[PDB]
């Protein structure tokens, strides 16, 4: 899993990190994500960052954390 488990288990690609607390502008991938590696590609191929969030689907904002080691 390429997100922790509980409250910030989504991964989301989001276009901004806001106080490394919010995703801003937040897409699904639209891949399977099995590693981090390709999770962070990934939202980069979107112009984005790979964000763990409170909810699975596409958002304006949501509470988001980092991926790990990013
Ligand atoms: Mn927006």
């Amino acid at each position: 899993a390429v997100c922790p488990t509980g409250l910030f288990s989504n991964p989301l690609c989001c276009a901004t990190n806001v106080l490394d607390l919010i995703g801003v502008d937040c897409k699904t991938p639209t891949i399977a994500v099995d590693t981090g590696a390709i999770f962070q590609a990934h939202c980069a191929s979107k112009g984005s960052k790979p964000l763990c969030c409170v909810a699975p689907v596409a958002d304006q904002a949501l509470l988001c954390q980092k991926a790990i080691g990013t």
